[PDB]
């Protein structure tokens, strides 16, 4: 198909994330290749090379078409594409489970593979609910979180997303009614944690779990919070016998400057979700980890089992690529790499602080954010960044990047320069 | 890792479908290769080749490691592994969407890609709920189905699964309360449809959709029903203004003898889900299709968009292998292939009818079921089939297969013989 033919088919037949059919303000741009940190996009009938500043929605940590990851896929393809995980096991699943148990916060000893982040969150909730039912406390079935969060798009996951960001107003009478604490602040305030505890105290008997994104909240507003809040959450959850669940689907695998964001606080949750960067952005795969205690309690319960089992559970191809991606990350000095990337983002975005339409500039690991004083018009921002050789996708009032770890210092400054120029145009 | 090392890691660290940690009756069997219709499994330290009678849970329709499908993946890998679908589009998505709108029941004009069947079902429900909210009818928010069904494991999908199979009694006060009609019978009875209609009529003002598996109910009990029931559902839904959703995640792509099970009835749903065999069993991918009316009504609604968007939406690699798998199916005489498979299954399983413990033997396309009068002992049945060169996974009182379309008559003979033998062993207590 030609790019023009692709556009015609797309406009007629393809839904996009959070999109309409037939009411799009701008056509999507045709992507024809991806290699390293670069995408080849069609603009005015011509191929152009642009930096993937978004890592293709947090996924492409090692860039596209990395030789080690490409080879991991084709090596596995030669032997076994897939087998059902019901009654069978295999080397890719075992290798990946061993790795994940080793590198995640201490105590996360069992691994449930699924096919997406939203599913992994539903699995986490199911683990928590079956856990309490295994303890003879079925009343513990609600979830508590703080505002500003995002946990996916399936119906239970929706229930713990930020009520405003998640448009809960459109879902009246449909979603499970969960417990929401106020937005967690950036700076550490003991009064916030005291208030969180006071609220949890009123609901402890009906709460299965607290579920949060640690350190960085992604789709709900690219907000950062002091890691000390995670200490407090761990303490509150321990004292009130409520499970702690960390959704690290966006934060995992080095993105915030620690291997997992929980590591910034030395905190171990009872249950943990991972996903976006798990396969280095090749293939859909997610995992939910839980402690031995949680696993045993579920296993000794009425069902005698966790009542979940995806068709493509532990897919050999996805697991094989994930093994290679995780090993590639661990086999290099990733911490120095992310530190250098963060320094590049900080240096490159500093000039944005003086722009008339800029409210805040913030960086956490390989994440850089320009917060603007108005919603960013994509019809202007997207081509402006493309004109500067960068693929950027703002949302709401935020111009942000989470670049591939393989970006050179020069590429990082090209990304930040495009971001600054987008922010300048916002104020025009 | 060696097979022994894999078993040690697995026992300590790996959940399996609907399994425990540390309380498994039997260890899983280590799989070390898969090629065509055959799995290589480790049995007493040694690699043995056995027939994948289950198609690895409906997925492996063309068998494992099909050269065309391997090639499609490798080809796409060299160009573009993945890009975000937010603000970008690409050839594999466009090619697959075009194929799917062309081959699915008439009127299904738009395609929402996701990463699994359960998600595709939740997308379908979201489409239905946003549709009615876009019509100023937010009260239409419940779902209706018949018993015996399976729609996935996410919490909304659970709510429309069979209450027994889905263990609803363990989920008291957690699940959405949906409307259940009685188990749909095998043989066509207009009285069943009339009763379904009367029940729906009472709830019409609060119902967004009827959601069913067409012709074959899979995980809820491997039951078949007359296609005319689907004709009735289409009619009822039309007259009472309730959307019709067909979950073809297990039935799609030729499995029941028609390209889609809906085709047996000659009706189109408003919304349709596909998944298990979409990529020919290589990779997780699913799709939810809906009519232009549904799409336009959502798009004109309060959000102005369908409020859903998975990270790996329309993944180029998965889409590329799916295009290859669908083209491979369409480029051959698949109808004759499935008819031959159905005939082979019928011929091979016919002897089981006379067995003491067997209550029913039924075949529908490339699906064969022996139903027993008592639960099948998995600790006995699994090695019994393996000893005969076949991987089978019974559950409850059912010994069944959904073999790859590439299975030869000799391979079908081997599969059915193992099934009959498992059923023979059931009768001996
Ligand atoms: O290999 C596999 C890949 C997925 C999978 C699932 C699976 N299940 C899920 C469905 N199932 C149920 O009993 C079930 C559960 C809930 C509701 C309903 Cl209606 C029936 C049997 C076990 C077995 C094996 C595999
Ligand atoms: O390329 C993409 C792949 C997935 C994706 C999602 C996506 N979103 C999802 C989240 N989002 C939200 O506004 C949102 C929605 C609900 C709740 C909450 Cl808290 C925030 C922005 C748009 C944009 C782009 C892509
Ligand atoms: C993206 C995301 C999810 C959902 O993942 P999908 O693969 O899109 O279903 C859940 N939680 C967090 C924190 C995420 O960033
Ligand atoms: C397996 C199945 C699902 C769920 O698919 P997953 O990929 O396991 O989430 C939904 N509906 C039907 C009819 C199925 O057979
Ligand atoms: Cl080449």
């Amino acid at each position: 198909l030609t790019p023009e033919q692709i556009i015609a088919v797309d406009g007629a037949h393809l839904w996009h994330p959070y999109s309409s059919i037939g009411r799009e303000a701008v056509s999507p741009v045709v992507a024809v290749a991806a290699h390293g940190a670069w995408l080849t996009l069609i603009r005015d009938g011509q191929p152009i090379e642009v930096l993937d500043a978004m890592s293709s929605w947090w996924t492409a940590i090692h860039g596209h078409g990395h030789p080690a990851l490409d080879q991991a896929l084709t090596t596995q393809l030669r032997v076994m594409n897939h087998v059902m995980f019901g009654g069978l096991t295999h080397e890719p699943a075992a290798r990946l489970a061993k790795l994940l148990v080793d590198i995640t916060p201490a105590g996360l000893d069992t691994v449930f593979f699924s096919d997406s982040g939203s599913v992994s969150v539903e699995v986490a909730a199911k683990m928590a609910l079956q856990y309490w039912r295994g303890r003879g406390l079925p009343g513990k079935r609600r979830l508590m979180t703080w505002r500003g969060g995002y946990h996916g798009d399936t119906f239970l996951a929706m229930s713990i997303c930020d009520p405003h960001g998640g448009m809960h107003s459109l879902w009246t009478d449909v979603l499970a009614a969960q417990v929401f604490a106020p937005q967690v602040p950036r700076d550490y305030d003991p009064a916030y944690s005291a208030a969180f505890e006071a609220q949890l105290a009123q609901h402890a008997g009906e709460l299965a779990a607290v579920v949060v994104e640690p350190v960085v909240q992604g789709a709900g507003g690219m907000r950062f919070h002091d890691p000390r809040y995670l200490h407090d959450l761990r303490d509150i959850c321990r004292r009130y016998e409520v499970l702690l669940i960390f959704d690290e689907i966006a934060t995992g695998f080095g993105r915030t400057g620690a291997l997992f964001a929980a590591d910034h606080a030395g905190v171990s949750p009872d249950i943990m979700c991972v996903g976006k960067a798990l396969t280095g952005g090749y293939l859909s795969l997610a995992a939910t980890l839980c402690t031995a205690d949680v696993a045993h309690t579920i296993s000794a319960g009425a069902a005698g089992a966790l009542m979940h089992g995806p068709t493509f559970m532990a897919n050999p191809l996805a697991c094989a690529v994930s093994v290679a991606s995780v090993e590639l990350l661990l086999g290099q000095d990733w911490r120095t790499r992310i530190t250098e990337l963060a320094a590049g983002l900080t240096a490159g975005l500093d000039t944005a602080r003086a722009l008339p339409a800029v409210t805040d500039v913030r960086v956490c690991g390989a994440i850089g954010v320009i917060e603007c004083d108005r919603p960013v018009d994509l019809a202007v921002a997207t081509p402006a960044a493309l004109d500067r050789g960068v693929w950027l996708r703002p949302f709401r009032n935020l111009v942000y990047a989470m670049p591939p770890y393989i970006c050179t210092p020069a590429e990082i400054t090209q990304i930040t320069s495009a971001m600054v120029e987008v922010a300048r145009l916002v104020g025009s």
